[PDB]
């Protein structure tokens, strides 16, 4: 119940959201072929 | 013979630049702590 808590120009929105997603899908990718390459798990 | 034949806006640049750094840092830092977490690797 306290939005607009930022002071910080209108780009640093931007910004913060490309990482967020951009980590995710970092992760999820080079996880996915490298996992699904290895393939060494119980599968689910 | 000819990769990097792309004419778009001097933006595109800086985006690819982002993605490769946060990327690298992605993994570095997931792995930096997931890894010095676990420590099941190798043991002294």
């Amino acid at each position: 119940g306290c939005p607009a808590e930022q002071r910080a120009s209108p780009l640093t929105s931007i910004i913060s959201a490309v990482v967020g997603i951009l980590l995710v899908v970092v992760l999820g990718v080079v996880f996915g072929i490298l996992i699904k390459r290895r393939q060494q798990k119980i599968r689910k």
